[PDB]
């Protein structure tokens, strides 16, 4: 098998994502269609159902529609059953769960989308065509509820397929957390603090967890080959760094969660939860900046560059991070005037690093400032559009250039207005050249690339206004000028290739796992997979593919080589992280641990998962306001469950360790429910 296999479900470098919004697409069965308040035939109420449903998404893919665009793979809403109640709405006069944000049982489908067969037939259908099945997921609450006011909306109330669990007001069992609404202040303010109205999960509840896990297995077995995770940002790291480990234990699939980064942000904790998590993050980084360049122009092309250069730094895996310039969640893109902005936009995200993310219409030029407007119907299925085209150009790039699945980023040339970058994976390259003025043509001189001496032509068909170029052996690009708005793609896919690893998933195993590496040059005849200096055990051995076991070597942080059977060494992927075991979700607790003014409490132990004595990689600053207060300290970490741990607290403020006093504190992991210690600070 090859990694732009549709089997392949652990690599999504080579696809694109077509984002959709299951009510807002196509009703392709008016009987499954709500009724009453619910349910909006003329499509003019934003927060009402609509109609659209899982058979409308197999028509689009039946008919040609998406395929013909050059679409792999698509993301759809939350496929779990929703409230039925409809929320009072002072302007749309009405709020539905036509989102699918509102769970109400994460172990049945919603009614109006389909039942459990219609998403069989949605995923056969989508595999049969080559595409593969996103879904999203949201375990960080139920729904919209009230404490005071069990009559509002369906109180959050929680199903575990059928039968009740229990609700927002009356929560005795402690499946929810009370501790008001979030506002954002701090990063654990909005973990343990309601996103919203919405009845914000207690996962560190033993129940919750079990339910959590199990509830998502529904859906791998369903066939699913992605998952969206919701509002990682609003969860505890700990759990969501062993809800991972269930499913990655389970059956692996490429994870990416949803941590929103505002205009210009950057948040140190957000670049953590994608180098620990085992999970990929949606790149808003990239996408909030690509807004600023070819949207609102509050930023240059020298922006963009910077972008492209920090994130590469800060990213251990930026060939995993979900690109997009817009979502269900933004503006739309396309804000009215011309429409060469926003092609300049899609062609940049698809020949750029990660895995590209298309929102639905986008091809369509639909507008929409802010949700709901930017949530309607879908408006045609034309196939002439120039946005259309471009998509069907380039998509495919991603599976026939190696360069521009897992190749590196250079600029080449830049300016304010232009940007002339070059993907390269060995010998393989792509050249992209860009012109954001709409008025001002360029002269190109001093331009060099990786391109092969030669005459090169545009990918693009002078789609964008683009044309051929000229290499000289020494990589000197003939003079040229960027017309405005121009956008050309030039590229140059080698005939052969050395030992190339472009990607390797999943990046959190265990010993007797298999993990797989993508790649060129492989060669047909076996190697050798090394996990440092361990070699693993072959499971299968391709050219452009090899499935290895993960070797019993102790547990951490590893580098991944490769070795032809002609002896010929690879390039190193790095940070594989390899689990002690099992994770499991344990809340450690430390009394009496006051600190100074700018010094924290962090977490040190015995096992990888605690850092192994590491005070630079100590778990922290912990947590010290909702769930407990000051001078307690909490925190939620993953650890290797049935393990018995050595660990220690200590103080951290810049330029100065205070270590707490005593013998190592003793504990032993559970083997399945989630796990409580409680210490006081050692003198
Ligand atoms: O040869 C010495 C010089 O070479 C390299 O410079 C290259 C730039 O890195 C590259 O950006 C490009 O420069 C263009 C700029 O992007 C643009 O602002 C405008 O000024 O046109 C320039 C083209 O002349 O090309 C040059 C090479 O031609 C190297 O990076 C430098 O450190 C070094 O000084
Ligand atoms: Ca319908
Ligand atoms: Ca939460």
């Amino acid at each position: 098998a090859s990694d732009t296999a549709v089997s392949n479900v652990v690599n999504y470098s080579t696809d694109v994502i077509y984002q959709i919004v299951t009510d807002r697409f196509v009703d392709g069965n008016t009987s499954n269609n709500p009724t009453g308040d619910l349910y909006d035939p003329t499509h003019t109420s934003l927060k009402k159902y609509f109609g659209g449903d899982w058979q409308g998404i197999i028509n689009k893919i039946n008919d040609g529609y998406l395929t013909g665009m050059g679409v792999t793979a698509i993301w759809i809403s939350q496929p779990v059953e929703n409230i039925y109640a409809v929320l009072p709405d002072s302007t749309f006069g009405g709020s539905t769960s036509y989102h699918g944000y509102w769970a109400r049982d994460f172990k049945r489908t919603n009614p109006y989308f389909g039942s459990f067969t219609d998403f069989q037939n949605l995923i056969n259908t989508a595999h049969a065509h080559n595409i593969k099945v996103i879904i999203d997921f949201a375990p960080n609450h139920t729904s919209p509820a009230s404490e005071t006011d069990p009559t509002y909306a369906e109180n959050g109330r929680l199903y575990d397929n059928g039968t009740l669990l229990g609700g927002y007001t009356n929560d005795t069992n402690g499946y929810f957390h009370h501790y008001g609404g979030t506002d954002f202040s701090s990063y654990e303010d909005g973990i343990y603090r309601n996103l919203f109205d919405l009845a914000d999960l207690n996962q560190q509840n033993s129940t919750i967890d079990s339910y959590l896990k199990s509830a998502i297995k529904v859906w791998l077995d369903m066939g699913i080959d992605g998952i969206r995770l919701d509002a990682v940002k609003h969860m505890p790291f700990g759990w969501q760094k062993n809800f991972m480990d269930s499913i990655l234990s389970y059956r692996p699939v490429f994870t990416f969660g949803e941590w929103f980064l505002g205009t210009n942000e950057i948040d140190v904790n957000n670049t953590y939860f994608a180098n620990e998590s085992g999970m990929s993050l949606l790149d808003f980084r990239f996408s909030q900046k690509v807004r600023q360049v070819f949207r609102d122009n509050t930023d240059t092309m020298y922006g963009l560059d910077s972008m492209i250069q920090s994130t590469a730094s800060d990213y251990n895996f930026i060939n995993d991070m979900v690109t997009f310039i817009d979502n269900h969640d933004m503006d739309r893109f396309y804000n009215g005037g011309s429409t060469r902005p926003v092609e300049q936009a899609l062609a940049f995200t698809l020949t750029s690093r990660g895995v590209p993310a298309i929102y639905y219409g986008t091809e369509q030029y639909m507008t929409g400032n802010g949700d709901p407007y930017n949530r309607a119907m879908m408006t045609s299925f034309n196939t002439s559009t120039t946005a259309y085209n471009v998509i069907k150009k380039l998509a495919p790039l991603r599976k026939s250039n190696p360069a521009i699945a897992y190749g590196t980023t250079q600029q080449r040339w830049i300016n304010n207005d232009v940007y002339i970058y070059e993907r390269k994976f060995g010998n393989n390259v792509a050249l992209v050249a860009i012109n954001r003025n709409l008025s001002t043509s360029y002269n190109i001189t001093g331009l060099y690339t990786a391109l092969p001496a030669g005459t090169y032509t545009d990918v693009l068909g002078g789609l964008l206004n683009g044309n051929s170029i000229s290499v000289a052996s020494d990589g000197s690009v003939t003079p040229f000028t960027l017309s405005a708005g121009e956008v050309a793609v030039w590229q140059y896919v080698s005939s052969s290739n050395s030992p190339l690893i472009g990607h390797v998933g999943p990046t959190m195993t265990k010993a007797g796992q298999t993990i797989t590496i993508d790649g060129r040059g492989f060669g047909t005849t076996s190697g050798q997979v090394l996990f440092g200096s361990t070699a693993g055990t072959i499971v299968s051995w391709d050219d452009t593919e090899v499935k290895v076991k993960v070797p019993s070597v102790t547990p951490g942080k590893y580098n991944i080589s490769l070795k032809t059977s002609s002896g010929a060494t690879s390039n190193t992927y790095n940070n594989i992280n390899i689990l002690t075991g099992n994770q499991i979700c344990v809340r450690f607790v430390v009394n009496n641990a006051s600190t100074v003014y700018g010094e924290n409490v962090y977490l040190t132990g015995n096992v990888a998962e605690l850092g192994n004595w590491d005070t630079s990689k100590a778990i922290g600053p912990m947590f010290n306001q909702v769930v407990y207060q000051y001078p307690t300290w909490y925190y939620d970490v993953s650890v290797p469950a049935g393990t018995t741990i050595q660990f220690k607290f200590i103080k951290k403020n810049g330029n100065t360790i205070t270590w707490e006093g005593g013998s190592n504190h003793t504990y032993t992991v559970p083997s399945s429910s989630t796990g409580t210690v409680i210490v006081n600070w050692q003198q």
